[PDB]
């Protein structure tokens, strides 16, 4: 079956596992192990299109993982996330696409920038600053809820049609 890697990376908690498990298990985890890292299978149907997503959820750990050099050199398009609550998290962006950058060789990396928790009464960071990293970039913006589900699917299914039109 069609699959496609996707590779969800930025700071800690900003949600990233949540993310992953909604797309995933369809529910909410109100927390998780912030250290545990591991690749998760998952059937969907995209624009008509039944397939598999293949989804690397990092974690922040002192480097050298192979399986993780293996998914950062392999994968087709990866989720930078940062939390709208958390200006830090925003700031950090630049160092997860720059990752990305070196580990694919290219500036033109199917990608996506989320901002989570957008359940929250907690925004710091304000949508217009993320569209604008985004457009500089070239590559969408999308601002999500692990906990309502809001934008997931779009997050990653915007991703998979940036792998496919690649
Ligand atoms: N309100 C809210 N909390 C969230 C959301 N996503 C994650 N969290 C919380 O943020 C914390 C970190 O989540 P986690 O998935 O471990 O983040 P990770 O370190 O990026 O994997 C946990 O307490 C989650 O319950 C969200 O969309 N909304
Ligand atoms: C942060 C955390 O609680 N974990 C990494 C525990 C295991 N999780 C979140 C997990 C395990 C297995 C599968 N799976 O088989 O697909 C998961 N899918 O989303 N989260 C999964
Ligand atoms: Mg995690």
């Amino acid at each position: 079956m069609t699959e496609y890697k996707l590779v969800v990376v930025g700071a800690g908690g900003v949600g990233k596992s949540a993310l992953t498990i909604q797309l995933i298990q369809n529910h909410f985890v109100d927390e998780c192990d912030p250290t545990i890292e591991d690749s998760y299978r998952k059937q969907v149907v995209i624009d008509g299109e039944t397939c598999l997503l293949d989804i690397l959820d990092t974690a922040g750990q002192e480097e050298y993982s192979a399986m993780r050099d293996q998914y950062m050199r392999t994968g087709e398009g990866f989720l930078c996330v940062f939390a709208i609550n958390n200006t830090k998290s925003f700031e950090d962006i630049h160092q997860y696409r720059e990752q990305i950058k070196r580990v694919k060789d290219s500036d033109d990396v199917p990608m996506v920038l989320v901002g989570n928790k957008s359940d929250l009464a907690a925004r710091t960071v304000e949508s217009r600053q993320a569209q604008d990293l985004a457009r500089s970039y070239g590559i969408p913006y999308i601002e999500t809820s692990a906990k309502t589900r809001q934008g997931v699917e779009d997050a990653f299914y915007t991703l998979v049609r940036e792998i496919r039109q690649h």
